[PDB]
């Protein structure tokens, strides 16, 4: 049965919501706007987007429908998943607005070292997080502090300038053919901050960061650079100054030993031989949390919705499918 809704004026429209969502109130980009409200079936503090111009263009309607398809995908701990999905419109023929709720999350991990045990517990749900993800054949490319939520027990969920102080190296030089560990090396570079209290390559623009970069990890090797089919960028290379890698062991002082393998493992410049993050959770640096039995996969999602080229009202429809299918989640 259609939920009674109500309708009042925020954010310069009207939005119109289910009444078990109460009060309301701003917190919100812009880059669909967000609202703070308390659902009163679940006793949970939500978010609420309301998606700005969702199908205004083939662009903003593929847009649309990919983001909800992936919501609706996540059913993991350490991942953000969909509360619930609505629309006020009672057909396709009136369908307009599409309206997101997840959790509201009060914190994320910008918001001054840790300690190593803190480190640990962050990184491995990181991990255990990224383990569902990739399994899905999923990358996430962008993971940063600020795409990385946090609760009052320590809980954390992966979200949904833009700096470039955690972007992998090959995402720089636009090598495309991405493998999941681009975002093992985001890892990284969060880890390595959690530990140190400081950004490990603050670049000060494009060419910096990857100055930056070179200078902890070193210029590449011959193994490496076999696998470099660019001529420009070979030959560059080439006539760098040859560095060696850095010792992580004198970079990382007073760090626990574990953790200095670990970024080892992770910050690497090939990317095939950066761990995984299945791999990474039987790492011992994880020996107090990791257990096989509850380090889940996703169901396998598809993606060639996405090299596809059709209508506004066929995404439109797409869409709406979705949000009819829509089932909540457990009471939990
Ligand atoms: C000057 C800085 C050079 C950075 C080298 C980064 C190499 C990243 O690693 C590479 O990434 C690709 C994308 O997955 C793969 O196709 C390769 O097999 C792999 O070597």
């Amino acid at each position: 049965e259609r939920p009674t809704f109500y309708r009042q004026e925020l954010n310069k429209t009207i939005w119109e919501v289910p009444e078990r969502y109460q009060n309301l109130s701003p917190v919100g980009s812009g880059a669909g706007s967000v609202c703070a409200a308390f659902d009163t079936k679940t006793g949970l503090r939500v978010a609420v987007k309301k998606l700005s111009r969702p199908f205004q263009s083939i662009i903003h309607a593929k847009r649309t429908y990919r983001e909800l398809r992936l919501l609706k995908h996540m059913k993991h701990e350490n991942v953000i998943g969909l509360l619930d999905v609505f629309t006020p419109a009672r057909s396709l023929e009136e369908f307009n607005d599409v309206y997101l709720v997840t959790h509201l999350m009060g914190a994320d991990l910008n918001n001054q070292k840790l300690t190593d045990d803190h480190v640990q517990f962050l990184i491995y749900q990181i991990l255990r997080g990224l383990k569902y993800i990739h399994s899905a054949d999923i990358i996430h490319r962008d993971l940063k502090p600020s795409n990385l939520a946090v609760n009052e027990d320590c809980e954390l969920k992966i979200l949904d300038v833009a700096t470039r102080w955690y972007r992998a190296p090959e995402i720089m030089l636009n090598w495309m053919h991405y493998n999941q560990t681009v975002d093992i090396w985001s890892v990284g570079c969060i880890m390595a901050e959690l530990l140190t209290g400081r950004t490990l390559f603050p670049g000060t623009d494009h060419i910096d960061q990857l100055k930056l970069i070179l200078r902890l990890v070193g210029t590449p090797g011959a193994e490496l650079l076999k696998k470099i089919s660019s001529e420009s960028a070979r030959n560059y290379i080439q006539s760098l100054t040859q560095m060696p890698k850095m010792n992580f062991a004198n970079v990382f002082i007073g760090a626990n030993p574990l953790a200095v393998d670990l970024l080892e493992k992770m910050l690497v410049l090939d990317s095939d031989k950066r761990i995984t993050a299945a791999q990474a959770l039987a790492h011992a640096y994880f020996a107090q949390y990791h257990d096989p039995d509850d380090e889940p996969v996703a169901d396998p999602y598809d993606q060639s919705s996405e090299s596809r080229d059709l209508l506004i009202d066929e995404w439109k429809s797409l869409t709406y499918d979705e949000v009819i299918s829509f089932v909540p989640p457990p009471l939990d």
